[PDB]
C-alpha cells in the first residue's frame, strides 16, 4: 500500500563498482549470457534510517544501460521489462529491510561500467495501486548523492587497457606540448581557417561601430548579422566603419565557385565582402565577427582573404528523442552553428523512447509518444526510460514550434534535415499507433484503427533490439498501413517546411540497427556453446519480422528476397514516398541500405549515408565502397565525432563510450575525414592502442562531415550543451577547412600507429596549438555571451620545487587553485607560480568569470 | 580600284568590348550626343597578313544597332548613311594598313552592347566602281570568327546591375529547385493543361493504330490530324483503337460555350471527342496526341476531360521584314502552333528593311522592297541592313505562296492576321513607291507615277526613327495617294485571303513608334543642355511631317488638330478603308491609337491593341485604360513574351534585350497576363531588381496573349526556330490555361517584389516543374520530329567531392560531359555521377540524339 511505497522511498541507495572485469576474475560471465563473456560486479546498498520495512507487496524500478545477469543476495531478484527498465523484487526469503540497516544487493551486469554516468538516477517504488514514488536520494543529477567514487583501476575495460586515466598529474602531461600565445601571434585568425588569407599590420578599429550594407541579404538573415555585431559589443551606426557587401558568382572560379564562398577585404577605414551567394556574404560577415576580440577593444586585423567550404554538408546531429531538448536550446545550437559556418542540422525527432514532432491527423504520436510515465498498458505514455522518474516526462515541438525552428535555421544559412528513424528505433511510433488502433477499434471504427497501424497482428517474432526492446521497436516494413503511416508523416513535415520557407531537400530514413542482437557473434547457443561467448537459447530467436505472415507472403510473391533484405527494401520503398512528395534526396545510417545494389536502387537521384563504422574496425576501408556505389558519404565516425562520448578518460565524465574512450577538442580537430587511413598515425583505438589502416580501393571523396549528439545521458539542456561545446568548434573547423597536414588519400599507403611517419605531425600540432589558443583567449568568451553551458576543461597541474605549475587544454582560460579543500579559491599566475604544501585543488573559470570546471585534487 | 577592294577584303576583323560603361568611367557620353549620357568603348582591330594597303580611295561599310559617336584613331572616321549602316573611311592622316600589321580603331558607341550578337557580321569594302567585297573572316554566322569573348563584368549594363550571369555554376543554382519526375508522375498530362481532367489507372494502348472518325472535320483539317498520328508513330487503321468525334454546341455551357471547347473521353478500348465546333474537335484530337509518349510505347492514360480556351486569341507574331523567313519555316511554325492550340498568326509582312508580299499592280514593292543590295540610288534595292552582305539579300512570298500559307493555317484552325505597318516602319514601301514614281515619271506617265506615291514632294521634315532611318521611314498620312496605296494593298491581300478560304477578320495597321527619337527625354539641346542627357542640336529637329505642306493644309482646314495627332488620324482613316473592304476588326500597336478618344473613333466595330509597354514601367496600370476605352487588349509585354530576347543572361546568347535581359521557358510560363500587378512577386526587372505594381482602376479583362519573334538578328531560319522554340510551348500553355496561382485581379492590391507574399509561389513552382519535365521527357522529342531547330539549354553543373552533378532547365533531357576539352563526350548519369578533375565541359543532347546545346566549361 501507500505506506509501504512511502517507506521504500526513504531508503537511501548507494551504488559501488566492485569489479569491472569480473570475467577476468572467476565469474563465468558466459554461463550468464554475457556478450563475449564479459561481465561486471556492482554493489547496490539500500540503507534504512527508519523503522523496519517488512511488507512484501512491492516492486522497485530502476534503469541501467546494462542488463542484470545475476543477483547475489537470495532475498532479492531482478528482471527486465524492456529497454533500460528493470524491476527489483523480494523473493520468498526476503525478511525485510531492518530498522537502521544497510541491505547489500550485489549483482552481475553485462559488459563493464567504466564511467559513473553509467549509473542512472531516479529509482522508484510501487506497491498495490499506491502511487509510485522515487527513492529520494536518487532524485538528482548529482551522481555523488548515490554513486560511490571509482577507485584503483576500476576505469580499465580489460587488464591490458592502455588508455590513460586523466588526473591533474597525467592531464598536465597531456597538455604540456601546449602553451599560451601572445595576443600578437593571434592577429587576423579567422575561425574556421579560411582557404587563403594575408594579414597586414594595421588594424581596423570598430569600437565606434560599423555601418553595415546588408542589402545583399534577405531581412531575417541580415538581422542575424546585425544582432551578432551587438552581442559582441560593436555598435551598428550609419557613421561607423563601412562594411560593404555584394554578390557576384562570376568573381569565383573553380573550387571557389560554390555556395558559401566569399572574398573578403578588411582595410583601415572600410570593409568589403563579395560572396558567391547570400550564404557566402553571410559567411564573410561571420569571418569578420570571428575576429572581434573578447576584450571589447573592437580592434581586428586588416587582411585580404579568399574562402570556400571544403564540403557542402557540414552538419550537427541532435537526438531529442531519448531525452527532450527545448526550443530555446535548439535555437542556441543554431546560433552557434551559424557563427562557425556549419550549414546542416540533422534533427533526430523520434526513436524508441520518444516522438517529438506534432503531426496533424496523428495525435497519438505526441499524446502518447511524447511522454514517458509509469503506465504498464502504455495507453497514455511510453514506459519510463533513462532515469527521469516515474511521473510524466517528455515534451514535443508543436507544428508552430517546428516551423519557427526551420525559419530560424534558414536565417542562419542552416538546412534542417528531419529524421524519422525506421524500421528499427521506432518503438515510440509503434506503441503510439497501437494506442491509436485500440482507441479507434473500441469505437468500432475498424478501418480508421488499421489505417496507420505499424504492427502485424500475427507477428510473434522474438527479436531483441540493441537497447534491449523487443519486436515493438520494429515498425513492420511489409504492411500497406506502415507505408500509409510514413507517407502521412512525410506529407505533414514537408508542409511545415514549405510554410517555413525551406522546403525539405533531404529526408532522413534512419535505418540503423534493424537486427536481432541475440543472433550476434558474441552470443552462442545453449545446445552447443562455444567458448568466450554469452550462452543463451537461440532456438526461439528470430530475425525481425520472421513471424509476420504479411512479411511471408511478401517474400513469397517475390517482392523481397528474404527476411534479411527487409530493411533495404524498406529504405527503397521510403525513397519512392520521399520522391512522390517532391524531395530528391534521401539519407540513412549506412547499415539500413547495405543490401541495396547501389544508389541506382533508390527513387531519389541522390542518396546520402551517415557512415558510422569505427576506423580501427576496417572503417577506413569499408567507407570506400559507399562512395564507389554512388552514395554521398557524410563521414560520422563514432570514434571521433560522436559528442555523446567523453571529453577525457575519467570516471567522473559524462558520456557513452562504445566506439572509443574519449574525444576531446584536440582529437576531433585532428581527425582527417577525407583520408581515413591517416588517422592511424594520429590517434589510438578504444583501448588506447596503436592501430594500422590502409585501403587499396578508389576513393572519390567524402561529401561532408557530421558530429552527433545522441542523448541517452544528456537528460537536461545544460548537459546537452556541455557535451556539444566547445568541441563542436573543432568539428566546424574540420568540416570547413582542409589542413596542410591532411594528406591526399593514397591507395595502398599503410599508416601504422607508432611506426610510420607519413603525417606532418609537427604541422598538425602547430595548427592545434593556435586553434586551442583562439578558443581559450577569444571564442569561449563568445560562448559565454550566447548562454551555452559549455564544458570548462579541468586544469592539469603538478608541484615542482613546492610550487604549482598549471596548464589547460585551451590556453588563455583562467586557472584557479585552492589550498583549503576548495573553500577559498585564488587566481593562478604562470609567471609568479604559488608555493603550496598538502592538498591543492585546481579548477578553470570561464572568461566572464561566472562558471567553473569541476574541481580536482592535484 | 578592284585591287584595293580585293586587298581590303583580306583584312581580318576582330571586335572586342573595352568598356560597356564608359560614361561611368571618364567618357563624356553626353557631350557626344549619347541618349541618357550612356556610351561604350569598343575596339575594332584590322589585321593585314598581306602587303601594305596604302591606297586612299576606299570606303568600308559595316552594320551596328548602335550609333558610332567617336573614333579614337585619327587615321579614320565613321559616318552614318541610314538605319544600321555605317561607313568607315580614311582621313587625310591615313598612312595605310601596314604589311603584317594589326590596325586598332577604338570607337565610342551609344548605349551598351551586352551580348556578342550585338556585333554584326559581313563588313564589306568598296572603291571607285570596283564591285563590293566582304572582309572574308566576317562572312559568317559564327561570331567567334571576329568577335572576342566578353570578360569580367562586361555583361553588366550599369555598375549596380543585379542580373545574374549564367555559367554552369550559377545556372546549376538557377535550375536546382527542379528535378526529374518518374514516368509514373507524368500520366495523363495534356499540354496545354486542360480545364478539368480526371485520369484513371489504365492506359489505352494505341501501338496497333487508331481508327479515326474524322467526319466532323473538313478534309484538309482531318488530314492534319491523320498525318500527326503518323508523325508520332501511331498507325491509322480501320481495325485500330476507335476514336470517335461529334460536334454538339449545346453540350457546352457557360465559359465552355466557345470555339475550341471540347469534352474528351479516353477509355480502355475506345476514344470520344465532342467539340463545340470543328476547332474543339481538332483540339480534342490534339490533346490525345499530346499524350502520345516519346518512347513509341503508344500507351496513353484513360481519363475524362472538359476543356476550353481562356482566351479567343492565342497568337504568335513573326517578323519576316527585317530578315526573310521561307515558306517552309512558316509552315513548320504553324504545325507547332496547331499542336499546342495557338490559333492566331500575326504576320509582319513589311517594315523599313523589307516588303515580303507580292501585290498585283504594285510590282516595285517586291522588286525593290523585297531585296536589299549595295545600291546608293535605291533604284533596284533597299540599302543593305542587318549584316547580310552587300550583294542582293531578300525574298518575298508570291501571291500563290501566301495563299498556300493561309490555306495551311486554316487547316490547322489558325487565323492569319496580316500586318502592313504604318505610318512609321514603312521605309520599304516609301522607297519602293519612290522608285515607282521615278520610273513612271520618266515615261511621262505623271498621273500613274503619283497614284500610289507615299512622299510629299515639299516635305523637308528632319526626323529620326527608332532604328535611325529618317523621314523616308514615314509614309505621309496626309496624301490622297497614301490612302490610294493602303486601299490597293488591303484590296489585294483581302482577295488572296478570299481565294484561300479564310477571308480576313482582322487587319493589322501597325502604328508603332511614329515619332522623332531626337525629341525624346534622354536627349537635350545644345543651347541649354541639361545634365546626364545626350547633347544634340534640336533647333532643326521636327516632329514627323511637320514640314509637309499637305499635312499643313490638312491641319488648317481642320481635318486634324495638330502634327502630333497625325498617327491616330491615320489609324482612324485606315479603319474606314478596312471596313470599306468588308473587314470589321482592326488591330494596332497601342501607341499609334493613343490619341483617339476611344474605340468609338474607329470604323470597325472592333479594335484590338497589341499592348507592348513593359510592367516595371507602369504597364500593369496603363493597360487598364486600353480595355476601359473599348479596346480589345492583346497582351504582348516585351518583358515576357518578346522571343527576340535572350533565353538567359550570357554574352554568347542571341537576342535583342531592350525590354528585359532574359525570358526563358520558365519566365514565360510564370507570366500572368490577366492580373499584371502580380508579376511583381514572380519576376525581376531589366536590371534584375525587384519592382512593385498596383492599379486602382477597373480591369474587365484581356482579350488574348501574343508572343513576338522580331527578326533583327534572326538572320536564318534555324536562328528563328531557336528563338521561338521551345519557349513558345510556354506561351501556348499560358494563352490556353488560367493556372490556380494566377490570382484574380484586385484593384488596390500592391504586389511588392521580395516583400509581399500574395502569390501561391509553391503552386507556381510545382506547376512549372511538371511542365518543364513534360518538355524534357516528351514534347521536345516531338519537336525533333517536326524538324524545328529549337534551342537546347546548356546544363548547369557543379563539382562536389570531385564528382560531377548536372541539371537542366527541362528535366528529362540527356546531358553529356567531356574531360578532354570537348574532344570526347560521354553520357552523364545522375545516379552514378562521374569523377572529374581539371576542366570539364557539359552540353545537353536532343532526345533523338542528333543535336547538342552549346558546350560550356564547368
Ligand atoms: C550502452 C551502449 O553503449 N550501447 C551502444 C549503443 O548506444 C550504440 O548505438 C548507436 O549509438 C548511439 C549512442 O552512441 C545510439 O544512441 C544510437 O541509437 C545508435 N545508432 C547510431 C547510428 O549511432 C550501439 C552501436 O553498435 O552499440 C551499443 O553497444
Ligand atoms: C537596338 C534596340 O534594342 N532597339 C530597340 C528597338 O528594337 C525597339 O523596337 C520595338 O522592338 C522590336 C525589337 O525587340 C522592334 O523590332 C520593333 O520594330 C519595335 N516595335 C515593337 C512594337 O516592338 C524599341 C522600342 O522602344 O527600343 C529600341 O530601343
Amino acid at each position: 500500500d501507500q505506506q509501504l511505497v512511502d517507506q521504500l522511498s526513504q531508503l537511501k541507495l548507494n551504488v559501488k563498482m566492485l569489479d569491472n572485469r569480473a570475467g577476468e576474475n572467476g565469474v563465468d560471465c558466459a554461463a550468464l549470457g554475457a556478450d563475449w563473456a564479459s561481465c561486471n560486479r556492482v554493489l547496490f546498498t539500500l540503507s534504512n534510517d527508519g523503522q523496519a520495512i517488512d511488507g512484501k507487496d512491492w516492486v522497485i524500478y530502476f534503469h541501467s544501460p546494462r542488463q542484470t545477469l545475476r543477483v547475489d543476495n537470495d532475498q532479492f531478484k531482478i528482471a527486465h521489462l524492456t529497454g533500460d527498465l528493470y524491476k527489483l523484487e523480494p523473493t520468498a526469503k526476503f525478511s525485510g529491510f531492518p530498522a537502521g540497516k544497510a541491505v547489500e544487493i550485489p549483482v552481475v551486469a553485462e559488459y563493464w561500467q567504466l564511467f559513473r554516468n553509467d549509473f542512472l538516477p531516479r529509482w522508484y517504488a510501487t506497491s498495490g495501486d499506491a502511487k509510485p514514488k522515487m527513492l529520494a536520494n536518487t532524485d538528482t543529477e548529482n551522481l555523488d548523492q548515490f554513486v560511490a567514487p571509482f577507485t584503483g583501476d576500476q576505469w580499465k575495460r580489460t587488464k591490458d587497457d592502455k588508455n590513460i586515466l586523466m588526473t591533474p598529474a597525467s592531464r598536465f602531461v597531456s597538455n604540456a606540448d601546449l602553451q599560451t600565445l601572445p595576443a600578437g601571434a593571434l592577429r587576423g585568425k579567422i575561425v574556421p581557417t579560411p582557404m587563403q588569407v594575408k594579414v597586414h599590420a594595421q588594424d581596423a578599429d570598430l569600437r565606434k561601430g560599423v555601418a553595415l550594407d546588408l542589402s545583399t541579404l534577405v531581412k531575417p538573415a541580415a538581422d542575424v548579422v546585425s544582432q551578432r555585431f551587438a552581442l559582441l559589443g560593436v555598435p551598428v551606426q550609419t557613421n561607423g566603419y563601412p562594411i560593404k557587401t555584394d554578390i557576384q558568382p562570376g568573381k569565383f572560379k573553380g573550387a571557389m565557385a560554390v555556395s558559401g564562398a566569399y572574398e573578403l577585404k578588411i582595410g583601415k577605414k572600410e570593409a568589403q565582402v563579395i560572396g558567391f551567394d547570400q550564404a557566402g556574404v553571410f559567411y564573410g560577415l561571420q569571418s569578420i565577427l570571428s575576429l572581434v576580440p573578447s576584450d571589447g577593444s573592437g580592434k581586428i586585423a586588416t587582411l585580404d582573404a579568399s574562402d570556400a567550404p571544403r564540403f557542402p554538408y557540414r552538419g550537427i546531429f541532435l537526438d531529442v528523442a531519448r531525452n527532450f531538448h527545448k526550443k530555446d536550446a535548439v535555437l542556441r545550437l543554431l546560433d552557434q552553428m551559424a557563427a562557425y559556418k556549419l550549414n546542416k542540422f540533422h534533427f533526430h525527432l523520434s526513436d524508441d523512447e520518444g516522438w517529438r514532432i506534432e503531426i496533424p491527423g496523428l495525435p497519438e504520436l505526441t499524446e502518447v509518444g511524447g511522454q514517458r510515465c509509469h503506465d504498464l498498458s502504455e495507453t497514455t505514455c511510453l514506459l519510463p526510460q533513462y532515469g527521469q522518474g516515474p511521473d510524466v516526462y517528455g515534451g514535443f515541438f508543436s507544428r508552430q514550434d517546428y516551423i519557427d525552428i526551420i525559419k530560424y535555421a534558414q536565417a542562419r544559412q542552416i538546412e534542417v534535415i528531419p529524421e524519422i528513424d525506421m524500421p528499427a528505433h521506432a518503438r515510440a511510433a509503434v506503441v503510439s499507433m497501437e494506442a491509436r488502433y485500440k482507441k479507434l477499434h473500441a469505437a468500432g471504427k475498424e478501418q480508421e484503427a488499421n489505417e496507420f497501424r505499424l504492427v502485424d497482428q500475427t507477428d510473434t517474432s522474438n527479436t531483441t533490439s540493441v537497447q534491449f526492446f523487443n519486436r515493438q521497436s520494429y515498425l513492420n516494413p511489409c504492411l500497406d498501413s506502415s507505408q500509409r503511416f510514413v507517407d502521412k508523416v512525410i506529407g505533414e513535415i514537408a508542409q511545415m517546411h514549405k510554410e517555413a520557407g525551406q522546403p525539405i531537400k533531404t529526408w532522413h530514413f534512419g535505418g540503423d540497427d534493424a537486427k536481432n542482437i541475440r543472433l550476434g557473434a558474441g552470443y552462442t547457443d545453449k545446445a552447443k556453446p562455444e567458448p568466450g561467448k554469452g550462452i543463451i537459447d537461440q532456438s526461439n530467436e528470430d530475425k525481425p519480422w520472421a513471424k509476420s505472415q504479411v512479411c511471408q507472403t511478401m517474400i513469397k510473391e517475390g517482392k523481397v528476397a528474404d527476411m534479411e533484405h527487409l530493411p533495404s527494401y524498406f529504405g527503397q520503398e521510403v525513397s519512392k514516398l520521399v520522391k512522390a512528395h517532391g524531395i530528391d534526396r534521401m539519407q540513412a545510417w549506412q547499415d539500413g541500405l547495405k543490401d541495396a545494389e547501389s544508389s541506382k536502387a533508390f527513387a531519389t537521384s541522390r542518396v546520402g549515408v551517415n557512415f558510422w563504422d569505427t576506423l580501427y574496425w576496417g572503417g577506413f576501408d569499408s567507407v570506400n565502397d559507399w562512395a564507389n556505389k554512388g552514395y554521398e558519404v557524410v563521414v560520422s565516425n563514432p570514434d571521433y565525432v560522436y559528442m555523446d562520448f567523453p571529453y577525457e578518460v575519467n570516471p567522473d565524465e559524462r558520456g557513452y563510450y562504445w566506439g572509443t574512450r574519449f574525444s576531446d577538442e584536440r582529437k576531433v580537430f585532428s581527425f582527417a575525414p577525407d583520408n581515413m587511413p591517416q588517422n592511424a598515425e594520429t590517434s589510438v583505438d578504444r583501448d588506447g592502442n596503436h592501430f594500422n589502416a590502409k585501403s587499396d580501393k578508389p576513393w572519390p571523396g567524402a561529401y561532408g562531415l557530421s558530429a552527433q549528439l545522441w542523448s541517452e545521458t544528456q537528460r537536461t539542456d545544460p548537459q546537452m550543451e556541455y557535451m556539444i561545446f566547445p568541441r563542436a568548434l573543432s568539428v566546424a573547423e574540420r568540416s570547413w577547412h582542409r589542413a596542410g597536414w591532411e594528406q591526399d588519400y593514397r591507395a595502398g599507403r599503410e599508416y601504422k600507429g607508432g611506426e610510420t611517419h607519413f603525417v606532418d605531425t609537427q604541422a598538425l600540432e602547430k595548427d592545434w596549438l593556435r586553434f586551442a589558443n583562439i578558443l581559450g583567449q577569444r571564442e569561449l568568451a563568445k560562448l559565454d555571451k550566447g548562454g551555452v553551458a559549455y564544458r570548462l576543461p579541468v586544469p592539469g597541474a603538478r608541484v615542482a620545487g613546492g610550487k604549482l605549475e598549471a596548464n589547460i587544454a585551451l590556453p588563455g582560460l583562467g586557472i584557479e587553485y585552492s589550498t583549503d579543500g576548495g573553500k577559498q579559491w585564488q587566481r593562478y599566475d604562470a609567471k609568479a607560480k604559488p608555493a603550496v604544501s598538502g592538498e591543492v585543488q585546481v579548477r578553470s573559470v570561464s572568461p566572464d568569470g561566472k562558471r567553473y570546471s569541476r574541481a580536482e585534487k592535484v
